[PDB]
């Protein structure tokens, strides 16, 4: 009764998303002991083709025995967009499992230049203990970046100590917004 | 035997559907980059001829390799109709073809301010999932909020990043009722 539907006609071109990943100066250190690889940061963005998304994979080499932080990993950087960029990080947990995220002290997130409310997502090997952080603004001209914070227990084989082999994989989820 | 008419009298009479179609607040993102449309959400109706419906046409911009979440798209409430209103959502299906709603992995609509049972349909391509949405309650002076949530596969020609052409479109109807 008095039911007259809607007949929507739905126009979708996606633009190429704004932000886009630069690798940072991190992976411009060119030089490496003879460990197989030649760089450290590993920084590359891959079109994934099992559910559609520009997954970019970096590698954060992090020390045994030793916490290390990165400063320049990471460019939420709009080009694209003439707008100001709103963002907050939320992280997901693990994907697959190597055996070795028991090993895990501590993961946090913090970056360098971009400052703001705690900023910073904090994993627990393999649970979780920290949730999301505020909003942080990126517009034309000014530059974000992303950085990092990670400790491995020393007590690690000397077979995985070599750097070929990966101990953990983890998801985050930045969430860039034109709005707080 | 025994066969006899009684001779009823039909009278129509033709008054405002109490419904209504509101842009909502999200059309007024006023902002846009180099892609032809200077707004993202369209909200306009047209009356069709061919089959006599107040056809009302929303228009979504989509991003590839990222989900799409909305907060206010349409508005539906009664101006005129003192009762306790009950409104759901019914899939229809795909509506012309561009030969890209295989690159439509998922599309969501959904209830915002008043949630219910499931309260969102989905589409995958062409085939359709979600059968329909539950019943919900909707008074006289308070309109409910409807979201769109948008999954784009960035397998999308480069020569689809313009903002300009047709991937797709999805048809979603709204069935009011007097009863829950």
């Amino acid at each position: 009764t008095l039911t007259f539907t809607n007949l929507t006609y739905w126009l979708i071109n996606a633009t190429l998303p704004p932000a886009m990943k630069y690798p940072g100066t991190d992976t411009t250190i060119t030089r490496s002991d003879s460990s197989g690889y030649n760089r450290y940061v590993y920084v590359s963005y891959y079109y994934d083709p099992s559910t559609g998304y520009n997954v970019t994979r970096i590698s954060i080499v992090g020390f045994t025995g030793d916490p290390t932080n990165y400063t320049n990993v990471l460019q939420l950087c709009n080009k694209y967009y003439s707008g100001t960029l709103y963002a907050k990080l939320v992280a997901v947990g693990t994907v697959g499992t190597t055996n070795y995220e028991s090993y895990i002290k501590d993961f946090r997130v913090y970056f360098v230049n971009p400052t703001t409310t705690p900023n910073y997502v904090q994993f627990q090997g393999t649970s979780v203990t920290q949730s999301a952080t505020g909003s942080v603004s990126i517009g034309p001209g000014q530059c974000a970046t992303v950085g990092a914070y990670v400790l491995v227990d020393p007590s690690l084989p000397t077979s995985a100590r070599d750097g070929k082999t990966v101990i953990a994989t983890y998801q985050v989820n930045v969430v860039f917004s034109t709005s707080p």
